[PDB]
């Protein structure tokens, strides 16, 4: 059993001018519709020409309180990057948010350097803003016509990069361990 | 069982900088990621941090035929729209698609005048655009400073309607039956 | 030469900025304007705040609407021949247009080719287009699946959708019979 | 004279099914299309039912370099910012960019207190991130039923704020000098 808001089903059904009635056994009370599962629910998306997503946008209760969210130091996921053989960074989670999911707010700590190989990514769809915390960082990417371009960001410095442009954070002192703080958002 | 296509869930573990390991509770194969259910799938959102909605975002089957879909006359829905005990139009659905559940284009048979009363709707969120393919259309709308306001379209006159302008169609003639094409869409 | 911007825009846009008319000295203004003496001082402008010219007139032009709603007339507006390889193909009538809807593009057509003329399929389009059949029967042929081109026949009533870049020609069924079509791009 | 990008011009007028030729007395060259001033591209935008900044999109050579840009501690604006006799942030830009108008990323420090009064914002359209880079911040806000709300970030902890969302950053401690990072977006 799947329970959908009425009024969002409502509006939906809407928009094929259509209303409650003009759907085939579906059980409701005042405030939530109830299908005999996924298969029951995907079958009326396509009896609607609508999509199943359509039926969950919106639905999800939100996670902030107050209209803002607060993370913590270490409060949430924590993992390490190797890349070919090479341990490249730590990622730390900041806050994140079900209101915004193509926001991504980084803490990384640096782990490689020009004694590693390179370990350029291959580019990402979002935008990134980095802001160097501590240390000093070389930074390299894939420019104009393919060329390898290089330069050291220094604490309080920043970098955007644009949309699938390839990159890599390390640092620039060998076995020295800069943080950088990075957001991906839009 | 709830299969999640695995190349789709894998890039909404990538924006999280996530991999399949990452979700241990998971069986998959070389396409898929399967789920005990929905409970689960919606678990494994709110730990991911993102709506259910996106897990199925784009993952319903297309309903085009080689890029295009065709609609016959009457091969679709159809009703009669009776607002106060006025016979007001018939909605009779033009194309319907899965991949734009935002257009809803209609063909109307009109049936009210000016011996009948008024039936306004509250607008809606879709802009919409109207053509008169025959007859002689009264448009009736509520414009600047809530002030009634009306027109007369005839045959290849066309209108735009901005969202939320509460708005009528209705002959201009009386007794005499028009039609118009109204597409909703945006 | 002289620019006018609207000035609660650009002190908007200036407060994305953390700045103030203030910040910019060598500008007159009045009580709803700021005035540079040319696009080039605009432009060094828009460098300074690092912000696109464009974005100085986002939302700046004055709606075409009156009331909520904008009316057209057959005949009323623009309407254009198309020939394509010398062909004959359509006859573009503008429905009614709105710079609140520049993606919005609603066309009358009439077609003029059929099956003894060369085929003229377009590039495709990012618009999506949705077409009624108002008038006749409608040869409808499309750039499917592996490239394989397609064909079907449109009705009085009838519709078709098609996806954005999917190449397509509309022409009469028949052959000297003279079909009308409604199109209508958006989005 | 206003130039306008001819390929970028020709790309409008065929979302009108037009071409340079329906246009009245308009020279040009291979590249760019030529207008006697504002008022005369003015007039051609009505004519398209086109609003005018179409004819600018996109037009404005990118100011990143090999699609990236970087931007040093103190190397742009920078601005104090004090409300009501009140001194409370020092505005540093961090790296700007006309690739996204809408991204402003910011440094502050933080220079009032509990001992001075409160100065909230009105809030703002943009999304925003917080990250607290030294010291330990007292975040106050307005929430749900014109509620104000308070909570302490320390060093590493950060906060996602709502659009619109009244907010005011000062330190915890009085006399000790905090510093955040702030990313308003999207
Ligand atoms: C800081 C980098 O942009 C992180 P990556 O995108 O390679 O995870
Ligand atoms: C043609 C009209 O827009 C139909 P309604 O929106 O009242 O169903
Ligand atoms: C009816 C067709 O869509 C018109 P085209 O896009 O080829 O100009
Ligand atoms: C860090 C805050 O958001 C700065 P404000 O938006 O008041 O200028
Ligand atoms: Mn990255
Ligand atoms: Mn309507
Ligand atoms: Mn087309
Ligand atoms: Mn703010």
């Amino acid at each position: 059993t799947l329970a959908v808001g009425k009024a969002h089903l409502e509006a939906l059904l809407a928009t094929r001018k259509m209303t409650l009635e003009h759907l085939q056994d579906v059980r409701h009370d005042a405030t939530q519709v109830y299908f005999d599962g996924l298969e029951h629910l995907q079958n009326v998306a396509q009896y609607l020409a609508i999509p199943l997503s359509e039926f969950f946008v919106g639905q999800t209760q939100s996670d902030l309180d107050d209209g803002v969210k607060i993370a913590r130091r270490n409060g949430g996921f924590k993992r390490e990057e190797i890349r070919g053989g090479v341990h490249y960074y730590t990622y730390e989670h900041l806050v994140t948010t079900n209101q915004d999911p193509g926001l991504m707010a980084l803490r990384l700590d640096l782990h490689s350097d020009d004694e590693q190989p390179l370990r350029l990514n291959g580019g990402h769809g979002s935008r990134e803003i980095v802001y160097v915390t501590r240390g000093a960082v070389r930074v390299r990417w894939v420019g104009d016509n393919d060329e390898l371009k290089e330069d050291v960001l220094n604490e309080g410095d920043s970098i955007f990069i644009l949309p699938n442009v390839p990159h890599s954070f390390t640092n620039h002192v060998g076995g020295a361990k800069s943080e950088i703080i990075a957001i991906n958002y839009g």
